[PDB]
RNA sequence: GAAUAUAAUAGUGAUAUUAUAUUC
RNA sequence: GAAUAUAAUAGUGAUAUUAUAUUC
RNA sequence: GAAUAUAAUAGUGAUAUUAUAUUC
RNA sequence: GAAUAUAAUAGUGAUAUUAUAUUC
């Protein structure tokens, strides 16, 4: 083995002793040492004719496989069978069987929650440790909360077993939508509340040590203003309102460009286009199909004035070149041709701007600036770069591969689903240790406190440096206000580790009760009336309710022959095997140049069915003939007749 | 049982004498009685240490159930096990241990064919008697004949095995093209030679009970005077553009409304999916283009060729659904333009369609005929037989489309009531209703099926009309009517010859064909490693390449790669079919645009979900050259051809 | 092909889950299609590496060839090999690979009692699915009663084979010598015991259609 | 995974389905050769049926190497891999392991155990067999003792479905041989000891071969 | 030839007799 | 999807085109 | 396909829209 | 502790001794 820091035995100290223990330490401190040692501990702990029986939640699969692969090759050599139940290995198979036959079991929570609903799992009885890598997320109507929503569940009653130790790892437990200390003490004692714990570990006697293995990397606030004048803008402002005009040639218009309220207001505004009524139904089509183009090609403009905004004028000019091609590749309209007839008139003009050099971003300027100074004092310097979105990522990518003063870059991927710098959506957590990136860059990227912190743990590297570019002073202060609520969850820890144990455990309890209450307080009519299912796109009749059957109370499929005329399927560009079904296909609409998605094409047991989602549908009752729109299919109450099969 | 004909053993008298023979009886006289005491004698003629093995040889599947049923359920009984093996309940059995277990096996032919090549079945030594149902069959390349070659094959070599007795059933044994008597009996000795048969089968010492039992319906000839063009100086203008705004495009080196104009059409629009051209952009829009043109123009052909034949208004909602289809298709510029033109024009017609100056005479014949028969004889049921699956609706919203015949309840037969309208029934096949009028409606074929056609009509007093507009109809049934009397004189000709001699004369002609075939095999391909790009046909896009195809069982062809996968669109087929070892999931289409050419089927072969293409949905392409070749058949184009390898 | 009852899709209901059930409607209901039904929606619910095997048991030669007849003209066309074996085609005959070659056999109950005992058949272990025509036969000795012996001994025994699913088929399972109420219910209860039957399908919810189909004659006493 | 292509040459006859003792060089590469007859293996079989590899290591280090590849590997596909060892297989349920798994990875000592205290009724449970060192199957050896137990249900009475059987190698030996023929027969018995039919070696892609693993040369000191 | 079932008739019954039907 | 047959048409023919039907 | 979380934006908020990520 | 393999040395060989290694 490795001598373990010691640090690492303090933060271990409080969960091996038997409490249930929230762990809060930096990202990259060790924690996977601290596991290991917990669960040797507390298997070592049981005396003979008993084996304790340890599961360890992790959220990702990649950490899933990780922690899978070193708990193995750590524990089995002591004679401990360690196992793994992940999305893909836990269908058709015996869960209890394979719990009760091992000693550790690393699991995705989703799978012990659909298990214990199922009641392949009697209790939670059955382990003797839980781990909760990640443990924050415990909040809310996360997986990690409903397990334990099970475990105080059990708790809280007369009736109850043998309950497992609860442990949890995270490098930060949030203070949420608090202003001060004591509501961020609230928040804390709420989370602790959610697991059960009765102590939070964090390292205080070996600081130094902590302080000479993770380091805090200094951070920089870039705030530069926006571009001076955009000649893009300026033509893409006048396409739009001539796009405008053409949405306001058959209806009233009951707003600035480039702007996100533009983008909820053209959703809004397509989303009620799509019930204009017609008693002719086939002019009807005409117009809300019209009423649907114009509405997504507008909306695909305002995308590309953020994206230049954000970006090159030649990126934002390549989307909208990369839209109009997919939409010309695709068929064709006399809407489409119009407009986009439109578009290549202002297309050489439009280039001329975006080829012209005085037509720069100060926003990529800066970032060019500091790229070049943090690699001419060190060429060996690995960067991560976080962006909003995935166009921004390709467009920084290009523009990275696209620039005489940034030669010495060779760029990479990193978005969901060597080198020099990583460029990156987000991560959700932690995730696995990637490289240690010396500079990290947050462009127009800012998250809540526990993100800021885990983000840390990329350079956890004496001498790292993390910079933040933006042209928003609420971003700055965004970020100003997440280092004060870590100030006030630390100082909020650090009053609630004086409490004596009676009196926090007191506390937890009271609470636990709290919400509980609140819980069981808390917990419908099915009109059976037959509704006409038609396309958002087309208001062609797609299907009727009663064709409609439901799987698994989630899923939704259509029955008859009758529905097998009104799509098309492509091969899926994505296949997965999620649950008990097969993705095969995506389905399109069938009639004439429409292709909208209505859903996919799957194989579940011994059918080939098609799941539809009524994001897609428009629901219209024959009956009173107004039609309604559903995101959700819970949303869509009627008579949902299960799916048999004998049919 | 059943007290039988006297025909009916005189028929199965040469059979149950062991002889090879053939068995000619006039539709409907009932030769399954025949094939059961033929069958029953065969079987129980054996001794007890020693057992045989029927094996009976029905085309089609109605056949085969009824023969299986009937089979089963009588000879049981006897202690006899029937059974029977079609296409669906061939893949994943094993046809041997059927074979064996059982002691009359019903197949369709090409089971045993498939079989036989493969090897689970050794020889035709199992059996110890064959039966062929419809044995005219028993030429060219034919199952039937596949099999016989296979029994001649075995019979004309050293190895000697126990050959089976071959039983033959039919109506009529075909002359061919023969101009006098003397032909015809070469012909009926070589279908006696591919049969290896000595006895030909006929009802004579008890005539006069067979004609008591099926009737010869008279044959009427209803010659009638043509259309004098309500719809003729119409849609001409628009097939003369419609042709030139092609011309448009390129020059191209023959009257309109016939058949020849549609071979040419045809030809051409074959002639231009090569037009090689260095933009290659503009290549697939002077293909599309051309492609969608004649396409019009040859469903246009088909609409005047209907309005000759039928009503001009289904002459007219032919093109009303055609259009109606492209239109659902997607719309094109040149599309929405043809519709433009034809919708332009479409105003001045419709109109015409409601005139009764102009209604076909025809029609009005047949009216004349039908209210006739209908009125002597209320309680007619009438069969119409048409020579296209359009004509058969036309004529049934013909018949409902008119108050004159309102006594009428149209029927169809193609793919309770009065009147039935079909296209053609191959062979005589499943028995259905019996008939007192057969109307031919510009129908008239070989002179097997005329003689087959009357056992829809056996009964007294059935009649048959024949209406045409055509004297080369009239005289084609002539001819028909003179090679039955030249079959029935040959018949009655061989009938008296010794026979030794007509062995002989058998085994020769056997010799003689054995050695034309086995001579017939040829060097054929030297396959060509150069991979070809195929495009499609229409819109000239990139398909796939000739190294991404798999060749599986030597007949089909699929694609592998995931870049073809998003090449094509698919949608779920009209009619799911189960061929061999797939199964139809759906249909393949292009994507390239609203294309929508069609390229093939999606099939589920075992364990795979993959798409199987035909070679006449695309074109040829050289990497190398850029030689752009069609092929309309698979075996046609050799290439570097890879077995499909489940590994890939 | 087409145009089931209702009560019809009641009866099958219970056999459609796998569930052992006796079928108990009035003579001429049509039983032919509940058969049919219950065996198609069998034979399609294993899955492709899967196979099911379906055996009907006729007590009479008409009744026999009839049955035989009518699922070889359904199911060819499916693709199901579909055979039947009676005393005069049972002698020098591979039974097993009769038996294994089809999906769907026919037989009278003595054939499989006799190649049972043979030995020729080792267990019922290779049917998925057993149906009895006129199930209320399945008493003392007679050939039905004897199967189920064989069904039940290798079922209670230590033999942990996979058995066929059961379903028996009759207009009234009788009550035997019962006088009153607890007596016929025991009698009832011991033939599903017979049967390994839990379930009795009867029609409780399409009576309405079963009485326009199903008449009851009426009665007269001449003394 | 970039593949090469002798790998590809190795596996292909083992993908066909016939029992293959696979003899290349130490070092070209045997473990995503193992990797690819699995994958092909497991994802060959219908809906209604499922397939069960069971991979022998002879030595702890190779046992939790293969362990950790295979879990690593197959875990994303949809298939169940564990392992058992001699730590491990004490107080266990072993059949439960076994049938609740997909690719079980052991020690060749454990199996042995297990099929004469007859936990486990017979090697029909398994799908596919991969010896790893396939030329230890000789002798009083374990190898030859599970195929002891193979050959005995095989040529007996009974007539099970058997798992096909590929052996790993870069020697198979020849024994106390002389000449030629004599390694031949025993090479032959060797075969007869797996059940193999086909013996893999690289031909078409040697000069790839050639390239990837290089033969030391050898010197004498006397 | 044998087996099986239903019914009537005597015995408390094991059953026996006859009738009827079916099967191998 | 593939194979086979029949009919008409172009052709000296091997063939080719279309129509129709069947089978695997 | 569905579920979960994070962030922005409208709203008093329960919510809603968009973006992002993850899970089954 | 037990089982197994490889190598050398004895011997006609089954085997034996020893060395080395592995597994349970
Ligand atoms: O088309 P398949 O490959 O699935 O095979 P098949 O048996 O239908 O062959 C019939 C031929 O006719 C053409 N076809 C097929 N479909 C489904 C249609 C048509 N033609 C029209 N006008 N409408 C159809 O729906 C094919 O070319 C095929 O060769
Ligand atoms: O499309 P599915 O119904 O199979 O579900 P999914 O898990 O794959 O989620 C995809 C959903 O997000 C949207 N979407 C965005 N982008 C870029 C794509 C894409 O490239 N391909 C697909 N199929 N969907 C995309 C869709 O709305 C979809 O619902
Ligand atoms: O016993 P068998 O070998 O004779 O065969 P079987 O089953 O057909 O006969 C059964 C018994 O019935 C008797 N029996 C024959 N006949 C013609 C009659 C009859 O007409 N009426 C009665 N009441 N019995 C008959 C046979 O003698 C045989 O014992
Ligand atoms: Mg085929
Ligand atoms: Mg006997
Ligand atoms: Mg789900
Ligand atoms: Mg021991
Ligand atoms: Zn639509
Ligand atoms: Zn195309």
């Amino acid at each position: 083995p490795f001598k373990p820091r010691n640090y690492q035995l303090e933060l271990a100290l409080p969960a091996m002793k038997g409490k249930n223990t929230i762990i809060c330490a930096p990202t990259g401190c060790g924690k996977t040492f601290v596991s290991l040692l917990i669960c040797e501990h507390h298997l070592k702990k049981f005396p003979q004719g008993q084996k304790g029986k340890v599961v360890f939640f992790a959220n990702q699969i990649p950490v899933y496989e990780q922690q899978k692969s070193v708990f193995s090759k750590y524990f089995e050599r002591h004679g401990y069978r360690v196992t793994g139940i992940s999305g893909a290995t836990a269908e058709n198979v015996p869960v209890e069987q394979i719990v009760e036959n091992n000693d550790i079991i690393i699991l995705t929570p989703q799978i012990l929650v659909n298990n214990l609903k199922k009641g392949t799992i009697p209790s939670l009885s059955i382990f003797t440790l839980m781990i909760f890598d990640e443990c924050h997320n415990t909040s809310k109507q996360h997986p990690y909360n409903m397990i334990m929503f099970n475990y105080l569940d059990q708790k809280l009653g007369g009736s109850s077993g043998p309950l497992p130790q609860v442990i949890g790892l995270t490098a930060s437990v949030g203070v949420g939508d608090a202003k001060n200390t004591d509501e961020a003490l609230d928040y804390i004692c709420k989370l602790c509340a959610s697991l059960d714990a009765s102590v939070i570990a964090t390292v205080k006697h070996n600081l130094e040590e902590l302080e000479q293995v993770v380091y805090k990397p200094q951070k920089f606030f870039r705030k530069v203003e926006s571009r001076i004048s955009d000649k893009f803008k300026y033509i893409i402002a006048q396409l739009m309102r001539d796009t405008e005009s053409l949405a306001k040639r058959i209806c009233k218009d009951l707003r600035e460009f480039g702007t996100q309220k533009y983008e909820q207001w053209i959703v809004t505004v397509q989303k009620a286009c799509m019930v204009f009524q017609m008693p002719d139904k086939d002019e009807e089509s005409r117009i809300c199909k019209a009423l649907f183009l114009y509405t997504s090609h507008l909306r695909k403009y305002n995308d590309a004035l953020i994206i230049s905004e954000h970006a090159r004028m030649k990126d934002a000019l390549d989307y909208l070149k990369d839209f109009f091609s997919n939409v010309r590749a695709a068929g064709f309209d006399e809407i489409e041709q119009d407009l986009t007839q439109r578009f290549e008139e202002k297309l050489q003009e439009l280039e001329s701007v975006s080829r012209d050099p005085s037509n720069e971003n100060p926003k990529l300027e800066d970032l060019c600036f500091i790229l070049q100074e943090e690699y001419h004092l060190n060429p060996e310097t690995i960067t991560i770069l976080f962006v909003k979105t995935r166009a921004l990522v390709d467009a920084l990518k290009n523009w990275i591969e696209g620039n005489p003063k940034l030669s010495f870059l060779k760029p990479g991927i990193l978005t969901g689903r060597d080198h020099n710098i990583l460029i990156a959506t987000s991560v959700a957590d932690e995730g696995i240790d990637i490289a240690q990136c010396n500079l990290v860059i947050l462009y127009e990227y800012v998250g809540n406190v526990i993100k800021m912190i885990q983000t840390r743990g990329r350079g956890r590297a004496r001498g790292s440096k993390c910079f933040l570019l933006t042209s928003n002073a609420g971003v700055i202060e965004k970020e100003q206000i997440n280092m004060y609520k870590e100030k006030m969850m630390n100082d909020s820890i650090l009053r609630l580790q004086t409490w004596d144990e009676a009196v926090f455990r007191e506390k937890i309890l009271h609470i636990q009760t709290h919400e509980k209450f609140i819980r069981d307080s808390q917990e419908p009519v099915p009109d059976k009336e037959n509704k006409k299912l038609l396309c958002r796109k087309c208001k062609a009749l797609a299907c009727y309710t009663a064709d409609v059957r439901v799987i698994e109370e989630c899923h939704y499929t259509v029955l008859g022959d009758a529905f097998k005329e009104c799509f098309v399927s492509r091969p899926h560009p994505k296949p997965k095997q999620f649950s008990s079904f097969e993705k095969r296909a995506k389905i399109f609409c069938a009639r004439q140049n429409c292709s909208h998605d209505w859903g996919i094409h799957v194989k579940y047991k011994t059918f080939e069915i098609p799941v539809i989602k009524i994001e897609s549908f428009v629901v219209e009752d024959i009956a009173t003939g107004v039609q309604t729109l559903y995101s959700k299919w819970k949303d869509f109450h009627f008579e949902k007749i299960p799916f048999d099969p004998a049919e």
